[PDB]
């Protein structure tokens, strides 16, 4: 078993701190040396983001700047095709090998609609599910065959995450967060301060721009 | 319901380790963006701070240079007259408004003594009280009466602190620090090393001021 | 009871991230303003090291030059004699006075063998072991006389570490990591990168001395 790799996806409309800092305190409790960030252009499961392609990439650079846990994958954003998660960690999977321990991180709410996601069964076939809590969100899945699809993959060693390279479904206890790239951008549009809910880089870059505006 | 905002009240006579410690990791425990600072310009419950208003907002701004999740709010600073935490809260509430979840951050060894506050009773009214373990300190209030008004008020799931405006009294799992302003006070005057208690930029300014000797 | 100190002795041959993140994350859990890293020479429960004395020592500055937390002794490299874990801790108890509480930090593959050590049973007389958790190991004493041993100073209260000068055992919740010093020499050679195994700084070191590969 080589050293555990974390990906995260995201739109990130704008990246702000309820992505990050979650992630970041995620990898001082299970063990994470390196997380890579997989931004996505314009995804099925959502209406089109505000800010485009280009700003978002951006945003996200400004954003791990000083900030070495870290990096970027472009490959979805470069995707000519449109993409799906059990695509882009099948790949990963192929190309990391079968020894690495390989986890998708997400959040309480996007836990809640897996079911529906491409494929979503393959998923904890090439990778673990690592979920951080997201407040005032249901802890189980709305529908029975979906909870127990989820007990069934649960674990609640994050030993476990190390020791196999995929498989298992992880609730970390990382920080709660009152923060959507939604109020952010309506704050902005609305002329309150966005001051402690995302990094000043990215709200200068945001203003400089007229983002969200 | 907003972003959960805190406070952190004090006289830092002068600011050390096992001030800002504790508050640094409780951010990445419950979460939190931002921690507002206010030190109190000699306050009712003890004798006169030794270094003046202006040396310790200048010990705190040095210490708190490279720490963006700190700010300071001065306005029991720069004020010449007595201030009382429960009207500070009051003030606060009024200002952010009902919807913005607020905590107001002590250490083990004001919980015990919260009972004798200025009018405490309204503090739950207008926030929260996170508690930073401190040791050897007794976790039991010294009184039933108010070891009941705890138990009332306790939570153990640090959610709560996001879900409501205020009300909750939560003991957060901080690290540990035996420092207290007093033993560094008294160091200094015996000529032994400070390092490893407070900031290296805090301790030069403490020596060029002639501070505690 | 004076603030807690500890020392993290090893060969570091090269140090990694192994070694510093569990520390690292340590000092926030329980509480430590200071960890003193202790490197050895050629120490006779391991075979020589591919690096020597002050390469490795030249690593583990380049390793922490941005790490406050950590610090080094360079007493056992400078020791004519051969070096003993027990005779350190011996002499910081006596530099150190009894009241200042003294904890020796190791990971759980080394607890393991902790009863073949010089003089194992006077390391508790002298300071506390906090010990790091690391993946796959057993979490038994391999004999049921070293098993009791351990059970007999163990403690589930890190506040304890704070209140006693020496004396207990604490299994510490610190992060996991698949990383060997081993793994990366092995890397190394077959050029494979290592990029996020050990610090950019130590490995540019690495290459420019052409060590291990
Ligand atoms: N393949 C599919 O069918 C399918 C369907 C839906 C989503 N997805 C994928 O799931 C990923 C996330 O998509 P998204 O629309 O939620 O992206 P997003 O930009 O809204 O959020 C990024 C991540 O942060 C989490 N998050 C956001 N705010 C948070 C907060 N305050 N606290 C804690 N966590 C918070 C989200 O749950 C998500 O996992 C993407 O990689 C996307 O492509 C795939
Ligand atoms: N309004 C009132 O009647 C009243 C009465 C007492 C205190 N207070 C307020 O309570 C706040 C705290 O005052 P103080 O005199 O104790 O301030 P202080 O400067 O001594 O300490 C600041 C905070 O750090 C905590 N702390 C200190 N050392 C610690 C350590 N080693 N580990 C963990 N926590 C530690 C303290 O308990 C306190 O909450 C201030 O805002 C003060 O005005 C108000
Ligand atoms: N005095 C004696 O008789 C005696 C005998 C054996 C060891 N020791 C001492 O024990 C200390 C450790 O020696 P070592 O040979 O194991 O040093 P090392 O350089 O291999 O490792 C340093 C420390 O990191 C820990 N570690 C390494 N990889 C880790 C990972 N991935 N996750 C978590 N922890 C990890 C090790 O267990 C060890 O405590 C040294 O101070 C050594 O001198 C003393």
């Amino acid at each position: 078993m080589k050293s555990l790799q974390a990906l995260f996806g995201g739109t990130f409309d704008p990246v702000h701190y309820g992505h990050l800092k979650p992630v970041e305190t995620l990898a001082n409790l299970i063990g994470l040396t390196r997380v890579t960030i997989i931004p996505n252009n314009v995804p099925p499961h959502r209406p089109q983001p505000e800010a485009n392609s280009v700003q978002r990439k951006h945003m996200l650079e400004l954003a791990i700047a000083d900030k070495p846990l870290f990096t970027l994958d472009e490959r979805e954003l470069k995707r000519n095709a449109p993409s799906y998660t059990a695509q882009t960690l099948k790949e990963w999977r192929q190309e990391q090998g079968p020894d690495v321990p390989l986890a998708f991180i997400i959040g309480q709410d996007s836990l809640l609609t897996f079911p529906t996601w491409y494929e979503y069964e393959t998923i904890l076939d090439n990778a673990h599910l690592i979920v951080c809590r997201r407040p005032g969100y249901p802890l189980e899945m709305a529908q029975p065959q979906y909870q127990q699809w989820l007990e069934d993959h649960l674990t609640h060693n994050p030993e476990d995450l190390h020791l196999q390279p995929a498989g298992k479904i992880y609730l970390a206890e990382t920080p709660w967060f009152n923060i959507s790239a939604t109020i952010i951008r309506e704050r902005l549009q609305n002329g309150e301060s966005c001051e402690d809910l995302l990094p000043e880089p990215v709200l200068t870059y945001i203003n400089q721009q007229g983002l969200y505006r």
